[PDB]
């Protein structure tokens, strides 16, 4: 069946796509320009490092610098840049007993003033240093915290009122590590919460298609948008590859999300190591991030035509973007047609076994309509003047 691209059907607007520099020291001006220059990666996350402990009161930054450099280096490529907390500095931490363990951790309720401080106090580093902070984030995976620092639903809802409006940034929140509802939706139906969150994070261990979408978020979306923020996939194998492909297709099409993120950046479960490889895992992502500019919308396409085969667009700079995957094992040909616009042509680059984003064919479109051969096991993206 063909796949109808209506361009003058909008869909959630796109923030970007991106990975992390947390533990990674200082990347590499090669790593930096290979993913945000070459790739044209829009947002970098850094992790913030409670190292530091309390210094931060006292302004000695040193242990936060490499994470400014990071910052540095992505901004200067037109990338946003986000920060998430694993725990807050020791000092503001108790022990207590959750379900008979005594050695979790959570932070104390009388230090979430001091918390709120400690994170104006990163943000004001980075603007300082030139860098806006486009969002903070008040934890990361507080519902997967066995190894770092928890919060209840309840616990995220009480800072998010009483405290994440003194922040001088954005906030994102819950980041839960399934994106389940049950940490986000008290923050959603509370008014002063809602007013008090900018971006809902979210990361996709384990998540299932349907639960990418989130009918409350919907209907509280106005002025919000919703982010998946990590997510990792352990190698380069076909299997994957196309793995990591779809997921970011559902988190487009299903999930409605404004942008995807990967996990860290130099490790072997990341896209690069620090020498300056480049794994295909990044190229995947960059299938989406080169060409899917911040400001694009997503707009309506048939989403799956046949069988193994999974179809996103996107609009914005007067250019037209397809994204095509063919999980088959099989090479299928794909008809597509504009409705509300076209393009002259459009020109393809694809990732699969053998190939990284590798330039494909210049494809004429002839009365609205082009056909296009998809690679077995592949990822394409089209690209043509509106």
């Amino acid at each position: 069946s063909d796949v109808t691209v209506n361009l003058g059907s909008t869909k959630q607007e796109i923030r970007g796509f991106g990975a992390s520099s947390a533990w990674c020291g200082t990347i590499s001006d090669y790593v930096m320009n290979s993913l945000y220059g070459d790739l044209g990666y829009s947002i970098l996350r850094l992790r913030i490092e409670e190292g530091i402990g309390d210094a931060w009161k006292t302004g000695n930054f040193s242990k936060w610098s490499p994470e400014l450099a990071n910052a540095k280096k992505a901004s200067a490529k037109g990338a946003i840049v986000f920060a998430s907390p694993w725990n807050p500095p020791a000092s503001m931490q108790e022990n207590f007993s959750k379900s008979g363990d005594s050695s979790a951790q959570r932070l104390r309720y009388d230090k979430y003033t001091e918390y709120a401080q400690y994170l104006n106090a990163y943000v004001k580093y980075m603007k300082d240093n030139g860098v806006d902070l486009y969002a903070i984030s008040v934890q990361n995976e507080p519902d997967y915290a066995q190894d770092w620092t928890w919060w209840t639903p309840q616990e995220m809802l009480n800072f998010m009122k009483n405290n994440a409006g003194s922040i001088n940034c954005r906030v994102m929140a819950p980041e839960s590590f399934q994106f389940l509802k049950n940490m986000s939706d008290p923050i959603l139906n509370d008014a002063t919460a809602l007013d008090n969150m900018d971006v809902l994070g979210c990361h996709f261990y384990g998540t299932s298609v349907n639960n990418m979408a989130y009918p409350l978020y919907q209907q509280k979306s106005a002025g919000k948008e919703l982010w998946m923020t990590e997510k990792y996939f352990d190698d380069d194998t076909t299997g994957n590859i196309m793995n990591m492909s779809k997921e970011i297709h559902d988190s487009m099409v299903t999930g409605n999300m404004n942008a995807y993120i990967y996990w860290w950046i130099t490790w072997p479960n990341g896209l690069a190591t620090s020498s300056g490889t480049i794994y295909k895992r990044a190229y995947v992502l960059g299938q989406f991030a080169k060409f899917i500019r911040p400001g694009y919308k997503r707009v309506d396409a048939t989403a799956t035509p046949n069988t193994n085969v999974y179809v996103s667009a996107y609009t914005g700079d007067n250019k037209a973007v397809i994204v095509a995957i063919n999980t088959g094992t099989a090479a299928v040909s794909q008809k597509f047609n504009f409705q509300n616009g076209s393009a002259s042509s459009v020109v393809s680059y694809v990732t699969d076994s053998s190939r990284n984003m590798a330039a494909g064919a210049n494809i004429a479109v002839t009365n609205g309509s082009f056909t296009a051969q998809l690679p077995a096991q592949s990822i394409t993206t089209f690209v043509g003047n509106a």
